[PDB]
């Protein structure tokens, strides 16, 4: 229907802006495999009872077999992702998945990535692919096809330092007359992100302000928000004094904020600075704090309740 | 094994700085399949006669089949890349392959990319993966493993706008005590690349300059060049005023320059601005002008001879 409408519907459904990050590393997979075998696959057996696992399109036969040795890594990697989604999805307004974690093993991880997006799409849960794509317009069309046609993602992240015009070939497809949403990197959770995003300037404005400004110019040029799509901003949770300014200077803009949890922020200051009455425009991404926690559903609910309490106090 | 030594060794062997870009699109694959079907698989049959094709590690049971299905697209895509490598590798100092062209179909294209790097690695031809990676240090280690451990690439491209420190987790691996090379995006061939790389500045030095300096400071901090690795710059062929500034201000730097051919540059002016006696420090990337040309070897030789004349 459009990412804007889809986000706004689900926010009424579950009343949160929590964005769960699903970034499984190699140690998450082996710990999951060892724990399932020592506990008689209690989580995997629960996955196979879930409805939508019968609708994934890649190696469905292998995935539904009860515990083909070369497929062992594919099996537990994919089932670990189902486990996290099954355990925590009721608290998630959005799921964000970083492309880097699904490529380091070659094609096998892309098949897992495809199944994860198929799974979330049948749950009708909004998705974000954190791929931070950037290239010339001819080349970036390949990224658009992978993100929005193959995976059927709702959105992705973009690094427009090479030029804002790349958004014309990411957020718009003239041949299908289709519109897509994206989050451009504005201020990032790197400790040394300032050297370029702060200390560079044009007309006594810091680079992140000018980059956010240029991003919205492209958004209006492509008429995304008339098609219920948008171009948003990635603003790190630790950047409290740029967050305010983004919300103040650009009201009604969508912000994706990572850095709470594994990178050690303060949730109240982040959410209040980026707050908006439509709080789907202030997505709080929490990944490793949930996915590496021993009781993931318990962890998701903890951050779910904390976010709602800070919303009420707004 | 070091990238600096590998580049300079091969440069003496074939005496060129041509970088052949292998960016096959959807129509390159369909056209290759169509012509192979019309002409009794003459190029695919030539690919299977090569000794080194046995060195690919993914689905060799399909790749080495006589030409004959769900595996049909994978087969012709993979063989098209081998076809180009077989036709043109004698003129290439390095091969650069842009990750974007290998992902849009899902995992199948990554299998081709792996086999392509396997093929080039056994031919001992230097490789570049044009992926322009950028992320936090924890995340980018995954790119380093995919690029330098899985594909065994010699180098890749990086966008350090998120912070120079990501190079610490790309060009160096503390657990293995291994060093890798990279090319940082400095000035790009976008028509509107100026909006950020030119008009942004610190104390009236343009953003690309401060990014280039910050890139080499990181290279010196990691002691890359004593481990026969380096950090280089991506400087567009059309940017003659910055190409010359980089060559003078950073005299011994490695430069990777794309944009000649399909993006309508002038080879003489680009190469002269960035020239260095060790001309492996000025790689000229040519992609579509060769891969989309009807006679790829003839086009590669055309640019090879043209580059050699400019010296
Ligand atoms: O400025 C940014 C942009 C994106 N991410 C991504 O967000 C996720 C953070 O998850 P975690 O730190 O909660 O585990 C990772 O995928 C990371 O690459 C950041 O951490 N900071
Ligand atoms: O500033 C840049 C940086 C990288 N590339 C890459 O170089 C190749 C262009 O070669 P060609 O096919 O245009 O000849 C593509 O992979 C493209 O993504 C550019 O064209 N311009």
């Amino acid at each position: 229907m459009g990412f804007k409408v889809k986000l706004e519907k689900r926010r009424n459904a579950i009343n949160t802006c929590l964005c769960i990050g699903l970034d499984p590393d190699e140690k998450d997979i082996e710990n999951f495999m060892k724990n399932e075998k020592e506990n008689n696959y209690n989580n995997i057996k629960k996955n196979l009872k879930e409805k939508y696992i019968n609708n994934v399109s890649i190696k469905k036969d292998i995935l539904l077999k009860a515990p083909e040795k070369s497929e062992e890594f594919f099996y537990f990697f994919n089932h670990f992702c189902f486990y996290i989604i099954n355990e925590t999805n009721k608290y998630a307004l959005t799921f964000k998945m970083n492309f880097a974690f699904y490529i380091p093993y070659g094609s096998v991880g892309i098949d897992v990535l495809k199944n994860v997006f198929d799974y979330l799409y049948e749950l009708n849960i909004p998705t974000i692919l954190d791929m931070k794509i950037n290239d010339i317009g001819n080349t970036v069309k390949n990224y658009r096809k992978f993100i929005f046609e193959y995976l059927k993602s709702d959105s992705c992240t973009v690094n427009i330092y090479m030029g804002t015009n790349m958004l014309k070939d990411i957020c718009y497809d003239e041949e299908k007359n289709k519109y897509y949403s994206a989050f451009v990197l504005v201020k990032t959770t790197n400790p040394d992100s300032a050297i370029f995003q702060k200390n560079l300037s044009l007309d006594n404005k810091q680079a992140y302000v000018i980059m956010a400004q240029e991003a919205l110019n492209m958004s209006s040029y492509l008429n995304l928000e008339q098609n219920n799509e948008f171009i948003g901003f990635v603003v790190g949770a630790n950047s409290y004094d740029e967050m305010n300014y983004i919300r103040t200077y650009f009201p009604n803009c969508y912000i994706l904020s990572p850095g709470i949890g594994a990178q050690n922020g303060d949730l109240h200051k982040t959410l209040t600075n980026g707050y908006h009455k439509s709080y789907e425009k202030i997505l709080i991404n929490i990944g490793r704090a949930i996915t590496k926690n021993p009781y993931p559903q318990k962890a998701a609910q903890m951050y779910y309740d904390q976010i709602n309490a800070i919303l009420k106090q707004n």
